[PDB]
């Protein structure tokens, strides 16, 4: 296929160990993928997601009316990172410490770019993310982090008004998680208080900005996926080897009210 | 075997006495392998581990490119003990408070050194330990007991930041062991409020200094034995047994930011 | 595995004639293995061979003793060599003279290096040779060829009053087996009448320097293989394979007494 591994100066015990360090990482800075739909892939062939939607568009002749089907894109994205080869090469004489780092930050930074894309849009790709798409208010955090939880309490009273019904889970950002695990009150850390308010999970979200409230009911939040996470060759030397990490989605939100944003 | 078992004039009887607390004191004062992958032992035999490097060698001729094989040597550890021979001839007879007080001293000795190797290096034997390894940011305990489960928070932070994915324990000194055991808060001692901070154990670990915290998901740390703890003969005379425990091993880490490590 | 060999441009039946020339070359160009026992290979993880002694080494704690596991290093052994792709495609065309010259004299450089290791030494990969390792004195050549039998005969006694029992073999030189050929004495040539002093073989050492009596009993002289000879790819160009040869080993000698050296 196009990813040309066989071209690769990298072994089959080097690969495995690749393939672990990146699913790993990327499966820890994930955050969308544990409260969206995600759809199974559609192969490397699927372009487009159909909207259901129709754009008017000027007719060819009179007497007939003309519609364009509107669709979202998929877009592919693609995060290059260098491997040495004496690396690569130590995992069959035995070594278990082969610097995979460039693969780790390539995971993180695919996964990374993933939530960015759900959570705050990529307007390039016609991607409106979760933030802009939802229609309740838009609530402040604060900076005192024990009042964190009076103010996910009132994000969850905007979700309630606006009608929807499931499991809550509350995505906080890197900075806000970390103030949350870090500051105390009645012996407990913040974000203990906050698993008290929600059926769901407080979520660590390295990617976003913030912090979210949303339902996990089901068919919200759709992240359509061409295809999946896979590593491939791009070239190499006699020192390094280039390979990449690519998946191409793209995100739906089909619902307005079934989200809170919140920030600073 | 080298051991020398059958010279030494202690029964059976007494044997499996001193057997049975040398490996009740050595189990309780060992805390490396609850958190570290221990290895089944490799033999007699075995002298070092490959660690799957190369190093770069002068050539016997020109036209030839020669690297050594790097391994790590393994150390035997003996700590030698003397018990009474009125003690070991009290089992048969039925004693059952029979001074194996130098056994204990040997066990607490040799589980000593096998955590202070772990965790602090043994550089003599080409250890690296824990706290020498890992590539997480130092941090400081406070005074305060109150102020530790802030820090180990912290701790929990940078294994975060870091990118690490498993159920996390904590490894206490002696001393901070005891302060926050003795120390209480909201009518739960410290340690009470340190368990809930992490899905792992908090481990009593009376060998190491100060405090670590790490993942214990598998395959960053790594104790390689060659024979697991023994006890041989060494010489006796009228009055006294003079005896051994020892083990052979060495300890490996793998990944650098699997560890936060903590001091005064 | 390591040696890439998917990605080269050789074709299947270019390998054969590759594979063939150097297994060849090798074969004849090798005195050592002959003599020596040579073990099964460990596989690429084994880097070191365990001696089965101790070195003393500082203890960590009081009323510990310590001693480091000693081992003896392998050494791997890589010796390049550039292929023309004209006479690589000329194979499947059906050329019988397509050039493995640098096949030939690439595996004639690994086998003189093998050679000079177990013989002469490799004192960087920590090698004590059988030369050096040799407790009986060392005896001289004399520079009449003829008179060659009689110092063989001296070495012989050594070996016999060293208490030595086995076929013994004479590995001679390149120098020294020419002139041993060359030069007749009552209708038969000096390598005749030296075959005849012992039960094993005279051996033509291309590598080594002067001479070496030794026994064959079995159990003195140990080449212990990491990974035996293989053929690996480096890189390529439009008009140019490189290729290597390599093999992963230690030599060991146990016995002082078994052989007996000598030189100019």
């Amino acid at each position: 296929n196009n990813l040309y591994r066989d071209l690769a100066p990298v072994t089959e015990a080097a690969w495995a160990e690749i393939e672990l360090e990146a699913a790993r990482t990327f499966k820890r800075h994930i955050a969308g993928r544990r409260v969206v739909d995600v759809s199974d892939p559609g192969g490397p062939v699927t372009a487009a997601v159909s909207t259901g939607r129709l754009i008017d568009v000027k007719a060819p002749t009179n007497g007939v009316i003309a519609h364009l089907r509107a669709s979202k894109p998929l877009v592919r994205l693609r995060v290059p990172f260098t491997l040495s080869r004496n690396e690569i090469d130590d995992v069959e004489r035995g070594s278990k410490d082969s610097d995979w780092e460039p693969v780790k930050e390539a995971a993180k930074k695919l996964a990374f770019v993933e939530d960015r894309t759900i959570f705050e849009g990529y307007s390039a790709a016609s991607i409106e993310g979760i933030r802009s798409a939802s229609s309740n208010p838009a609530l402040t955090l604060p900076e005192d982090p024990r009042e964190i939880p009076d103010v996910i309490s009132q994000a969850l009273s905007e979700l309630r008004l606006a009608g929807v019904d499931g499991p809550y889970s509350v995505l906080l950002s890197a900075d806000v998680y970390t103030k949350v695990s870090e500051t105390s009150d009645h012996g407990y850390p913040i974000r203990e208080h906050l698993n008290r308010l929600v059926d769901g999970d407080i979520i660590w979200a390295p990617a976003i900005d913030g912090a979210f409230v949303l339902t996990t009911r089901g068919g919200d939040f759709d992240l359509q996926l061409g295809t999946d996470v896979a590593i491939g060759y791009a070239s190499h030397d006699t020192d390094t080897v280039r390979l990449y990490l690519q998946e191409t989605l793209t995100f739906l939100c089909y619902t307005a009210e079934a989200s809170v944003a919140l920030s600073h």
